[PDB]
């Protein structure tokens, strides 16, 4: 099996920016305008209009307008970082500041098998990413929806997803928005686990709140929004950005409407609950202009979240954007020059918390085991290279550099991250080993890991009042 | 075909620093106590001793030590930047400040041409990597040694090598120094080409002077570095390291080791000719401690090269390092996350020349028809990254998102990079399609532009002339 999971990423490197202090506060300038003259819709939710209207906007049908400053003054009682808590404390994360960390790919309803299969995702694979989560050194959060699992009635899944992470992790994780009585469900698991009043006064969970881009929050995520910020969870509110099609095709203008849906979407949270945790989200990709079809890996998405992090640091947010994000059908050169373009922009914007940080495939439809080990070993590079460079007398390496001298080699003296899946060996060994690409290095790893895994101690007695109380949501519903 | 070629990048994004001013004076510092306590072998070169003598050096057999401050003075006369003139003077292309010129692998004895076959390169490969080169939009320059043609001479070849260049390319190009005579006919070909006086003028070619690291250059080097700093021509100045064999295996003792080296092998050039051009190169990898073999895209190398630019733009020099640099032996998703690790941080940290920018397999033993397309295609990109972020009125967006507004997309609005080889489709589609990997398209791109390529005109009196000048030489010598 792999080494022991390390902690949360402390960056020790600096963050690279694209937008100078002018072009950042035009940026700023313009959302605010947007806010105010075009506003944002929060749709078929009249308590989150009647808050607007109490906070002082200028509310118009579903369609609020913002005073100029108003969401960023609310956004005033934000935590600038905050501690995500894990079962095992040991596990904690830091969200925000210099931190990194990196969560799996959440979404996809189908999976590709270790058997090469395209199908529907099912809680067999569910448990399986959370397991191989949990293995991976550097994969730091267990995740959200790893998967859509299949074979569980929709009104009853989130329980099965909500426990899994318990049961096979101990690493923090992610809580159910598919409907706010599913994130009352996800408060009431994470209370057995944790306690009632830690609950209340820890974030336990992080939340994926996305925008309808363009500038519409909706019903069922205001909801969960609602339900999380009440007991002091987290919520990521995350425009959904193709841009071209749910933004301006241009960088400045896909920036402008992100700060404006993060500004009041953000400042929502607070609405319902000051102080309650909240980040700074961006989903971003492009289109093709052939087709139509969202495109990963591209200079544009790159741009985006370069500046979005600027943005963000500015606004006192963490931040999420980026991951291992790809539109290949195969974990083949495509997959991975889009993945690594994405990811080394998601470490070098110092980005806090990285959704789909491995797993992703098929611009999202497939969480495919091969790419999952193949970009979590890309992300323990990322964890290794965010600690700079080591200045210490050791690492000056003067006395190295006078006993091997010139015209001699430093292999054999005193002084002198691997890859578990890199082929590093010549050509002659590598074809006496079957030609192999990486992608079936990495299934055997992924078969060997889930072999040897075993799950983390969970106390008895919270695992049968977990199981309690999943029974009895399940009977209280039919299918 | 693919579109017009475009010219060098002019950097508009800024460079990504990983030392801070004490970790660059401590690393300036450490440099010159090398040079001064240990030395720097200048073997096999009478001549080149007399020249250190003469400059205020110490030599003590073929160990040369240099009193704290020389070499950098003695850089004082080298340009900063300048002009790379190729035969189309539309080609041209600046060496140093903010520009970035990419140029081909070189070195491979191998090809992995398009029939999947593993096999010695020829002078027909030679020629179609210049052509595709030349076709390449974001290429800039033709190289050098973009294979080594197994079927001519040893002795001869680099006649064919460098009319290659001038035959099937009007990008500039690299010459030959695997001898001092190769040298000199390079000189004389690019004499007839340019003009006599124009050659002594300008340079018309970078020509790759590695350091047998650590710490020595030997003969070959240095002979061909003096026969083009005797005549106006560009020498990339580059140690060869695999970091823990040939330099200490820390980022700290090898980045000392790398500017005490290109201190020394620099200002030689300054001794030949004041103010003949040069540059700071780096190749920089590491090493597997398992198997001792050499390995790419890990995050020491990295650290090395964004260390290594900083110190460069201090020193004054045109920086040379990176590329789409891999060890595995098919362009798998390995080949593509150590090449895009690799390429990322070219640009990011400013790199003025990008020798292997496309093409390079198998850790530099193979030059690859199918990579090199699919890292070409990355090369465009990296052009328009380099862009960076456009903040005009029209790029600001602002009517369109007011004419879209909330809950509309943008498709449809007159508001409203392209890979040539990503699949952007739909798993249906590509299912349809044939469930191709990237390099199986790649391999029929390759194949389709050099069905029609076309050769960029030739005078036929330079012709005529090259191939006397050629056939002269090679009758003057049995093979
Ligand atoms: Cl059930
Ligand atoms: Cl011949």
């Amino acid at each position: 099996g792999p080494g022991p999971s390390l902690p949360y990423i402390q960056r020790r490197i600096r963050e690279y920016e694209v937008l100078d202090e002018e072009g950042l506060q035009l940026i700023e300038r313009n959302a605010d305008v947007v806010l105010e003259e075009i506003g944002i819709e929060f749709r078929d939710d009249a308590e989150a209009l009647d808050l607007w209207k109490a906070a002082g906007a200028d509310v118009r049908g579903q369609r609020v307008h913002f005073p100029k400053g108003l969401c960023r003054e609310l956004l005033k009682t934000a935590p600038k970082d905050f501690t995500w808590h894990a079962r095992n404390p040991e596990r904690n994360a830091q969200i925000g500041g210099k931190a990194t960390v990196f969560a799996p790919v959440y979404g996809p309803p189908f999976v590709r098998d270790l058997d090469g299969n395209r199908r529907y995702a099912t809680i067999e694979d569910f448990r399986n990413f959370v397991k191989l989560a949990y293995m991976a050194p550097s994969m730091h959060s267990s995740g959200g929806t790893v998967c859509e699992p299949v074979d569980i009635a929709v009104n009853k899944r989130h329980l099965d997803m909500v426990y899994s992470h318990i049961r096979y992790s101990d690493k923090p994780f992610m809580g159910s928005v598919t409907a706010p009585e599913r994130a009352e469900d996800t408060v009431a698991m994470a209370k057995i686990l944790f306690g009632d009043d830690f609950v209340e006064n820890n974030a336990v969970t992080l939340n994926l709140i996305n925008a309808n881009s363009p500038m519409v929050f909706d019903e069922t995520m205001l909801g969960a929004a609602k339900v999380y910020a009440r007991h002091n969870q987290a919520c990521v509110v995350s425009p959904f950005i193709l841009s071209g099609a749910m933004s301006p095709v241009t960088v400045a203008g896909t920036l402008t409407q992100i700060l404006a849906e993060v500004l009041a979407g953000a400042a929502f949270t607070q609405l319902i609950r000051k102080g309650a945790p909240v980040l700074f989200g961006t989903f971003a990709a492009s289109i093709s202009m052939q087709s139509g079809a969202p495109t990963f890996g591209t200079p544009e998405p790159s741009l985006v979240s370069y500046g979005a992090a600027q943005l963000a640091r500015r606004l006192g947010l963490p931040f999420r954007t980026g991951g291992s994000l790809c539109g290949s059908k195969v974990p083949d050169a495509q997959a991975a020059h889009e993945s690594a373009n994405t990811l080394n922009m998601t470490l070098l914007a110092g980005t806090n918390f990285v959704l789909h940080a491995a797993g992703w495939l098929e611009g999202g439809l497939v969480s495919s085991y091969e790419k999952f080990m193949i970009d979590q070993d890309q992300l323990g590079m990322m964890q290794k290279m965010a600690e700079g460079v080591d200045l210490s007398e050791d690492a000056q390496a003067l006395d190295a550099i006078r006993e091997v001298g010139p015209g001699s080699h430093y292999l054999g003296c005193a002084h002198t991250y691997r890859s578990p899946l890199a082929d590093n060996n010549s050509f002659e060994q590598w074809e006496i080993e079957g030609e192999k690409r990486i992608e079936q290095r990495a299934n055997a790893l992924a078969r060997s890991w889930l072999e040897h895994y075993e799950a983390p101690y969970l106390d008895p007695a919270i695992d049968e009042a977990l199981k309690e109380f999943i029974a009895k949501r399940k009977d209280s519903m039919p299918d």
